């Protein structure tokens, strides 16, 4: 029980978990060392053992110590990195890699000692098998055993071999294990023998009729389809097989009836691929497998060289010189059990290796998502003021459908606390000409009364443009400004959370009785406010539902959301979480479950242990005296949890500091030394138990910087590893780094929208559709002085120059040529994301054709196929 509760969940599966010898030690750490080694790129030895060793380390703190990735990245990183800087690191991703080979590793050799269970299990010793188990395919060990040893297996081609028949492959001179062995060797080490007296037609002739009873030209195809099961059987053969089409194999794409008539050639499925070439684009083959598995194409694995990887391997081991017609016939029967035994085995390993790839791309595709969203929740709160900022006053408001003058703009005042105190309505048009005065004094009127630091806007359409713009103005006019004298700071926010937050049910229940527009406006607030915590609020339909990824859909719901998990984990553990609000806020405590060494099990548990308590942690060291946490867990979590502090006495700094409670000691004792104590009071200090008068006193002197950072970090890490033996010289670093300030937010600066994503987010159309250059039907619907008015299906204005439609190239006005009702073709020339604007030609001249193509080189994308089908395409329309 005193287990994370991720690592509890993953090990729900395997079973004898921690049963490891010495030997497998090495053999794990030897090869996971060299795989986050290919993927690090050294150049020659680079010290190898000192990397080979991190890794001991890290893999020790994992599997034994159940230390959680963040424990280890943050308190434990001097053991994972060079002593020299630069000189490499392991990053929180390479940590998931390693807990990720571990347990693959872990459930492979599961089922490598299972076979070796089974086989020792009949005691035989063979010269294959045994050999074969000295390194630690399985399958085949597993079909191999079942086949030849079906009777020794049964206490504790099967009936082919029981008639008569078996007499053929007998005779054939040679046994499939000699061609394997030879195989295997690279060498003829076993001859074939010849068949000197009795072709097998001369066999079976005189047995059908003389065995009328055991047996019966349907017994030469009987003979045809068992014998070569030998063939297909020897593992010698299979694993060098498989290894060479691995190696080298083609994926070009074959299509089916739906093939190039789904697609119309205008879809994502517009793509003699190779393994390496998906290392760029992962993707694709994704793309390939699912419209396989929807029934569009089929992508075929192929070697590069079928046939002579097949003959070369068979002239050189087979091959029969004797001129008699009795080694014609065998050789030929040589020959077909042979080819059929390939052609059989190919399906097999081709599955192989396709389910294979599929697991590693998907793999790949989920580290990029995981990636993007952490970039995503990596966001600190905004900030009103750079030079002396406050948690900020904030009114958000949503420019609505954007007829002004109707559906009355939207606003919410929101405190420093994230409570909504009270939601306005301005049924002022802004932009009546009559009495603009009337809503520039109502909304001065709203600031007047609330006095908020920040305004926040998003909206469903571009009219918010014209919205902001109006809004920015009329604020210079009335000069707006805090009492930092100068502006309020306007802008643009993102609002998908705000989005899904109104449609979610825990905003009814919040706010039963609001319109849609007033929840949507909190929620744009509380985004300004904290974004980890609204991303960590989403249920798990709906988060995995959101648009993070545009082929986030091709990855299975278990590994986005164990990649989804992943950042949580990193993002949380990045800031401290403060256990005193997470008591009560619930809406800021549901991130506990992704704490370092909490889950959904132990997070109900820890809270109610904190309702039972009634009173407020003062210490971090209750957590384990009244044994609310196990030691393991409190060690997995200690760092993180934190203790705000105020100001009685009995309360420590170090409790409103994310230092873990076993480098607090180090904490007092650097203290001293910054303090420059006398030796002899540290020792009667410490004698005395009196360390924690230490720090108050550094807190009282006024020279803290001077006296602080004058002491060099690394003569102390280094005596500190030379007495003790530890490594802890950053651990240091951020102690006497926190030593000043408590608790300096570490996240990155806000991210407000600008420009691409501002259109993007207010349009809803995609750069595929709207692009510099671009054809697009377009309404023509104002004419202007000289100029033409028109919008798209979107609501995007566009204009119409006099002469990109031929108005000023001749005489007269246009306006008598264009008319409402009919669809205009046009082409857009130039687009202003931040104007929300664009100019297009409406001239045939360029309105009149394929702007998207994949690769066309004729093998990695077949030319000859698509000039075949050109011909279908014209025929298509009277097939």
């Amino acid at each position: 029980t005193d287990i994370p509760e991720r690592y509890q969940e993953l090990r729900a599966g395997i079973t004898d978990y921690g049963n490891m010898s010495s030997e497998d030690q090495e053999l794990e750490r030897n090869w996971i060392a060299e795989k986050i080694s290919v993927d690090k790129n050294f150049d020659a030895n680079y010290d190898l053992t000192e990397f080979k060793e991190a890794i001991g380390n890290a893999i020790k703190f994992i599997t034994k110590e159940n230390l959680e990735v963040p424990f280890i990245y943050a308190y434990r990183r001097n053991y994972i990195s060079s002593r020299e800087k630069d000189g490499f690191l392991l990053t929180e991703d390479d940590l998931w890699d390693i807990v990720s080979l571990d347990i693959e590793f872990h459930s492979l050799v599961n089922k490598k000692d299972y076979v070796q269970r089974f086989y020792a299990e009949l005691h035989i010793d063979d010269p294959i098998v045994t050999e074969y188990f000295k390194n630690q395919s399985l399958q085949d060990i597993y079909d191999y055993l079942e086949f030849k040893y079906a009777n020794e297996i049964n206490e504790m081609y099967e009936k082919f071999k029981a008639s008569p028949l078996y007499q053929a492959v007998s005779d054939i001179g040679i046994s499939a294990e000699d061609v394997g062995e030879n195989i295997s060797s690279q060498h003829q080490i076993h001859p074939p023998v010849d068949h000197p007296s009795s072709k097998p037609v001369e066999v079976i002739e005189s047995i059908l009729n003389a065995n009328s009873g055991d047996l019966q030209k349907l017994a030469i195809d009987t003979v045809q389809k068992y014998y070569s099961l030998e063939l297909s059987k020897n593992t010698k053969i299979r694993e060098k097989v498989r290894s060479d089409f691995s190696k080298y194999y083609l994926a070009d794409v074959v299509l089916t009836a739906k093939g190039k008539k789904e697609i119309q050639k205008g879809s994502l499925y517009e793509d003699n691929r190779t393994p390496m070439h998906f290392r760029r684009d992962p993707d694709v083959f994704l793309k390939m497998v699912e419209a396989e598995s929807l029934n569009l194409l089929s992508v075929k694995l192929h070697m590069s060289s079928q046939a002579q990887y097949i003959e070369h391997l068979f002239q050189i081991a087979l091959e029969t010189t004797n001129t008699s017609d009795i080694a014609i016939e065998w050789n030929n029967f040589r020959k077909l059990a042979f080819n059929q035994a390939m052609d059989k085995i190919f399906q097999d390993i081709s599955q192989e290796v396709k389910d294979n790839l599929t697991k590693n791309c998907q793999k790949l595709v989920a580290k990029t998502v995981r990636h993007k969203f952490m970039t995503k929740l990596d966001q600190a709160p905004f900030i009103p003021n750079v030079r002396d900022p406050k948690i900020p006053k904030i009114l958000s408001l949503t420019c609505g459908q954007g007829r002004f003058g109707a559906d009355a703009i939207i606003a919410v005042y929101v405190n420093r606390k994230g409570d909504f105190i009270r939601d306005y309505k301005i049924v002022d048009n802004p932009f009546d000409k009559t009495n603009p005065e009337k809503f520039e004094d109502t909304l001065d009127n709203i600031i007047q009364s609330c006095q908020p630091n920040a305004i926040g806007i998003n909206g469903p359409n571009p009219k918010t443009q014209k919205f902001y713009k109006r809004l920015q103005e009329v604020l210079h006019k009335k000069q707006i400004v805090d009492s930092r004298g100068h502006t309020i700071p306007i802008i643009y926010v993102e609002d998908e959370v705000a989005i899904r937050y109104q449609n979610s049910e825990r905003a009814a229940q919040e706010f039963p009785n609001k319109p849609p527009l007033v929840k949507y406006c909190i929620a744009l607030a509380r985004y300004m406010h904290s974004p980890l915590l609204e991303y960590a609020n989403l249920t798990s339909e709906e988060v995995r539902s959101l648009s993070i990824h545009p082929h986030q859909n091709l990855l299975s719901s278990e590994q986005l959301s164990w990649a989804l998990e992943t950042a949580f984990v990193d993002i949380v553990n990045l800031v401290s979480v403060e256990v005193n609000k997470a008591t009560d806020n619930n809406y800021y405590a549901s991130a506990l479950k992704y704490i370092s060494g909490f889950g959904k099990r132990k997070a109900i548990d820890f809270l109610q242990s904190l309702q039972r308590l009634n009173e407020p942690l003062l210490a971090r060291q209750q957590l384990i005296t009244h044994n609310i946490l196990h030691k393991t867990i409190f060690m997995n979590s200690a760092g993180f949890l934190y203790i705000s502090w105020n100001e009685d006495l009995e309360h420590d700094q170090l409790d409103s500091t994310r230092i873990h409670p076993e480098d607090y000691h180090l904490a007092t004792k650097v203290a001293a030394d910054a303090l420059e104590y006398d030796p002899d009071t540290i020792a009667e200090k410490e004698e005395q138990g009196t360390m924690s008068e230490f720090i108050e006193l550094l807190r009282e002197d006024p020279d803290r910087r001077a006296k602080l950072e004058s002491l060099n970090l690394e003569s102390y890490a280094e005596e500190l590893e030379k007495n003790t033996g530890l490594r802890k010289l950053n651990n240091l670093n951020t102690i006497v780094l926190e030593l000043l300030d408590g608790f300096e937010e570490l996240r990155n600066d806000f991210h407000p929208l600008q420009g691409d994503e501002i259109f993007q987010s207010l349009t809803g159309e995609s750069e595929k559709t709207f692009f510099k250059g671009s054809i697009i039907p377009v309404r023509v619907e104002r004419f202007w002085h000289n100029d033409i008015i028109c919008t798209t299906n979107s609501e995007v204005e566009c204009v119409v120059n006099a002469q990109r439609h031929a108005g000023a190239q001749l005489r007269r006005p246009a306006n008598e040529i264009y008319e409402i009702g009919k669809t205009y073709p046009a082409k857009v020339i130039y687009i202003d994301y931040a104007n929300i604007t664009a100019e297009v030609s409406l001239l045939d001249h360029d309105v009149k054709y394929v702007p998207i193509s994949y690769s066309k080189d004729p093998s990695i994308w077949d030319l000859k196929q698509e000039l075949e089908d050109a011909e279908e395409e014209r025929k298509l329309m009277m097939a």
